[PDB]
């Protein structure tokens, strides 16, 4: 019977981690909807500049930390853009890989100043969509390790009270 209430609350700590989990992608949706309405017309446009306005610079240092690729260099983003599964890469990138290190070392590095979706939309109508999307990352971690313990719950909770009825 500790088998039986704890399968139960499993169940339950499951489903409630993955309606957050949907609640706090009310953002990642439409992020991605307009990460998928951007013509391609503009991120064309933009990659090819001489040099990296200093926005989108700093933006990209830190998508690339996240996406595991350390280095500091323009070279080593544009590198990383020019693959076209980055454009299904968009859509793929989930929540729970993120380190603690990792987080530790972005954090220093956000800037406060300089991200924006309006006003880095007139450098570029493009630019705008991806802001919105990193954050919905950050805004994810402990939180995403929070929220990896609240999918677990009801995802955690449905693994205990399986493991329940094993034993």
């Amino acid at each position: 019977k500790q088998c039986e209430i704890q399968a139960e609350q499993i169940s339950k700590e499951k489903e409630e981690a993955e309606r957050e989990l949907e609640a706090a992608l009310p953002a990642l949706r439409r992020a991605q909807e307009a990460v998928d309405s951007i013509e391609s017309k503009d991120i064309v446009e933009l990659k090819a500049n001489k040099k990296p306005l200093d926005i989108i610079k700093y933006i990209m240092d830190a998508v690339l930390v996240f996406f595991k690729a350390r280095l500091s260099y323009d070279e080593s983003g544009i590198q990383t853009l020019g693959d076209m599964n980055f454009m299904k890469k968009l859509k793929e990138f989930e929540k729970d890989s993120i380190n603690e290190e990792t987080i530790e070392l972005l954090e220093p590095y956000l800037n406060q100043s300089e991200f924006n979706d309006t006003f880095a939309t007139k450098a570029s109508k493009a630019a705008a969509g991806i802001l919105k999307w990193a954050f919905a990352i950050y805004e994810y971690h402990q939180k995403s390790k929070i929220v990896k313990p609240k999918r677990i719950q009801v995802a955690i909770a449905e693994g205990r009270q399986a493991i329940a009825l094993k034993e």
